[PDB]
């Protein structure tokens, strides 16, 4: 896994809601996370997951102590909470009086994600979405659920980083070569990769390179998703 002192180095300025013990408890729901492959592969997977988490929750500024990548895990809830984030569904019905705005380390959003995430975790997140912003174990589990779950045609980010996803010829033709860049593409490639404004993807890479440096691992190849088409 990762030790308490290293978690406290990566996340030196975090919101104290996000405890190390909560992260460790959540990771036990997905025992292959960070335990797959040799030491370099494990370190890159952990750095990659934390880079995305940090991008989505960062409270940094350019002159912040320890630099602009040292302020991950500051945010819990989406700040703009007026829309319900509800698309009508017979499988995952929007609960009366509830909203599905972003919550937790990967900003889980929409009834159509809270539904299946809760089903997989054995939790009624569809009818109690506020659980994600109440309980840091649940919060971390929702982020790991996303990271560990394939959604065809997309592989899991876990499988990409650990060598368990081999691209098809169409993937390769589209520039989807395994590495950090493909994880950005999976998470939000329609807006952030290809010809999207690359500011946000570049920020994710900045966090990733910082965390790789702190963990003592090379970031590897194929970091940039501007050279890459979103999955169909």
């Amino acid at each position: 896994m990762v030790s308490r002192s290293m978690f406290d180095q990566l996340f030196k300025h975090r919101n104290s809601f996000y405890t190390y013990d909560a992260f460790i408890a959540a990771a036990k729901s997905f025992p292959s996370f960070g335990t797959t492959g040799d030491t370099d592969v494990r370190k890159r997977e952990i750095a990659a997951f934390f880079a995305h988490v940090s991008h989505e929750t960062t409270g940094g500024w350019p002159t912040a102590p320890d630099g602009p990548y040292a302020w991950g895990l500051v945010y819990i809830e989406e700040i703009n909470q007026s829309n319900d984030y509800c698309d009508p569904s017979t499988q995952y019905p929007c609960a009366p009086g509830k909203q599905y705005y972003g919550r937790g380390p990967l900003q889980l959003s929409w009834n159509y994600n809270y539904g299946p995430c809760g089903d997989a975790l054995g939790l009624d997140l569809l009818n109690n979405p506020d659980l994600v912003a109440q309980d840091p174990v649940i919060a971390f589990k929702t982020a790991l659920w996303f990271w560990m779950t394939p959604q065809s045609p997309k592989p899991s980010c876990h499988d990409v980083m650990t060598g368990n996803w081999t691209p098809s010829s169409a993937d390769l033709a589209a520039g989807r070569v395994p590495g950090f860049g493909v994880t950005t593409n999976i998470i939000n490639g329609g807006l952030e990769c290809g010809k999207g404004n690359p500011a946000q993807a570049e920020n994710r890479v900045g966090f990733y390179k910082r965390f790789c440096n702190q963990l003592g691992v090379s970031p590897g190849s194929n970091l940039d998703c501007a050279n890459m088409r979103p999955f169909g």
